[PDB]
């Protein structure tokens, strides 16, 4: 969260294009 920690997301968030990680349309959609 913040970065995709090695691509990786904590408890049910999402990896956007940018290699950062969230919730939110940019994070699950694009």
């Amino acid at each position: 969260v913040g970065e995709c920690v090695r691509g990786r997301c904590p408890s049910g968030m999402c990896c956007s294009q940018a290699g950062y990680c969230g919730k939110g349309p940019k994070y699950c959609g694009r």
